[PDB]
C-alpha cells in the first residue's frame, strides 16, 4: 500500500525551476530559515519564502507563495551550511540565474495561528 501518483505537476516530488533575472536592487520577496517544522525531510532544515508582493517575477512565475523551498541556485547548494551562506549567496552574480524551488500540496506547510482575537 505505497503512495499512488496523481499529477505530474502537484505530487510529492512537487518540484519546478525558473530563471529570472536580478540587477542591483532589492528582491520582492524576504526568505526565512526556520527549524522544527517540516522534519519529514532530512536531519537539517532548509529555506523558504517569508513575503512575495504579486506583480514581480517571484509571482510572474505562474504559481508561487510564501512557503516555496529553495533547492538550489544555479548549481549551487546550500544545504548544511547555515543561514550565513543562505544571505550571501542570496546576492548571486549574474542577472539570469536558475532557480530551484518545490510546491507541495495543501497540508504540508499549515500555518501557525499567532494570538488574536479568532483568526
Amino acid at each position: 500500500t505505497p503512495h499512488v501518483k496523481d499529477y505530474s505537476f502537484v505530487t510529492e516530488d512537487n518540484t519546478f525551476e525558473v530563471k529570472l533575472f536580478k540587477n542591483s536592487s532589492g528582491l520582492g520577496f524576504s526568505f526565512s530559515r526556520e527549524d522544527n517544522l517540516i522534519p519529514e525531510q532530512i536531519n537539517g532544515s532548509i529555506v523558504r519564502v517569508k513575503k512575495l508582493f504579486p506583480g514581480q517575477p517571484a509571482a510572474e512565475s505562474g504559481k508561487i507563495d510564501v512557503g516555496d523551498v529553495i533547492l538550489k541556485v544555479n548549481g549551487a547548494p546550500l544545504k548544511g551550511l547555515s543561514q550565513q551562506d543562505v544571505i550571501s549567496a542570496l546576492r548571486g552574480t549574474a542577472p539570469e540565474v536558475s532557480l530551484l524551488l518545490c510546491r507541495p500540496a495543501p497540508g504540508v506547510l499549515p500555518e501557525i495561528d499567532t494570538p488574536g482575537n479568532s483568526s
